[PDB]
């Protein structure tokens, strides 16, 4: 990552490169909670094996998940499973003792920020048959009691991105910002804090909150009721934004957290982001590329997790920064500009990437 260690916005003659470590960095050491998470989803995954095998996988991708999960379960019975070196002892527990351990982990994290990342995998285990047999949707399962929003709050909690946002806003106090696939608003919430440093100071002219799904807009209008000059408009970034009613080149910063990898073709997606940006504009792209399989476990029951092979992403939709750099160059960006991980490698979750229009 040594070529992407500084940020130089070049929006005013004032511009001096700033070390990325002051602008995008981890908020804390996170190995304990990451190993708590890994431990939990490994326990659920073990507990799912017999349930999955007797279940009727009603769609091809449910079969892919069952097959994938069976192969990962074989990895638990080998030494040195990443972040779970005692995975073998978890396989060695009785079914009843494993249920006891899973419920102890839920009880431990109740009323903490870690609640969604422990409860989430439990719910996947607890509903898997109803899900693969087409009686309940995964997303509905994860929506209950606000878990999805709190889950994305957890992921965002690992990255400190407010100094970068603050620098952009102090540099351009009329910042025109658009966020792709803002969803529950986990990243929107951090970004506004960087744009609102003090009462009576708003370092942006306009925040366009977008998602492909307008179903998010009511709750996000509640969540961000305190902020002025926010719009809420649908947008599919896999398709031309101008034809969808957006103005080409009318934005200084485009924000995207863990949405771009959900699109079928990253280069076309990045070209659509570039269409929105002014000639000196920036994409700030927060994107998973952890080495472990917690995200595979959590969202593998969705058909979209199995796209990627026609887009050079056979192993799954998430790619590390070197791959983003490649595809940014193919889309008219200067490759990556700066990158900061939400943890010291190799056990990080999100790469926080800034890319400039070429
Ligand atoms: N093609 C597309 N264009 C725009 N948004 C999309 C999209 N495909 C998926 N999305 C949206 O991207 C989001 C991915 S979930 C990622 C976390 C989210 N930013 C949050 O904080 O809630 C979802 O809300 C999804 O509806």
């Amino acid at each position: 990552l040594s070529n992407w260690q500084t940020v130089d916005l070049q929006w005013t003659p004032d511009s001096t490169p700033t070390p990325v470590s002051q602008l995008l960095h981890p908020t804390r050491e996170s190995q304990s909670e990451q190993e708590m998470i890994a431990r939990m989803w490994v326990l659920c995954a073990i507990q799912m094996q017999e349930k999955l095998k007797s279940a009727t996988c009603t769609k091809p991708h449910f079969e892919k998940y069952r097959n994938w999960l069976a192969s990962e379960y074989e990895r638990f019975k080998q030494p040195g499973y990443p972040q779970v070196p005692d995975s073998g002892d978890l396989v060695a527990l009785s079914d009843g003792e494993r249920l006891k351990a899973m419920n102890e982990m839920r009880e431990r994290v109740k009323d903490t920020y870690l609640w969604p990342v422990i409860e989430g995998p439990w719910r996947v285990y607890d509903n898997v048959v109803d899900i693969v047999e087409g009686r309940v949707k995964l997303v509905k399962v994860l929506l209950k009691d606000g878990l999805l929003e709190k889950f994305y709050d957890w992921a965002n909690s690992l990255s400190e991105v407010r100094p970068l946002i603050n620098l952009m806003g102090r540099t351009n106090p009329g910042l025109r910002i658009l966020e792709i696939g803002a969803g529950t608003g986990g990243t929107t919430a951090r970004v506004f804090e960087g744009l609102n440093p003090d009462a009576g100071k708003q370092l942006y002219s306009s925040y366009v909150f977008t998602d492909i799904s307008p179903l998010f807009f009511d709750s996000a209008k509640r969540r961000f009721e305190a902020y002025d000059n926010v719009e809420y408009r649908a947008l599919d970034i896999s398709k031309d934004p101008v034809e969808q009613g957006f103005e080409a080149g009318a934005y200084d910063v485009v924000i995207a957290s863990n949405v771009l990898h959900a699109t079928p073709c990253l280069v076309e997606t990045l070209k659509n982001v570039r269409t929105l940006l002014q000639p000196k504009g920036f994409l700030f792209n927060q994107e998973l590329s952890p080495p472990g399989k917690y995200v595979d476990f959590m969202v593998g029951l969705l058909p979209g997790w199995w796209l990627g092979e026609a887009d050079g992403r056979a192993g799954g939709p998430c790619i590390p920064p070197a791959e983003w750099d490649r595809r940014l160059k193919q889309a008219g960006f200067e490759g990556l500009h700066a990158v900061g991980l939400d943890s010291e490698p190799p056990f990080y979750y999100n790469a926080n990437m800034l890319a400039r229009v070429a």
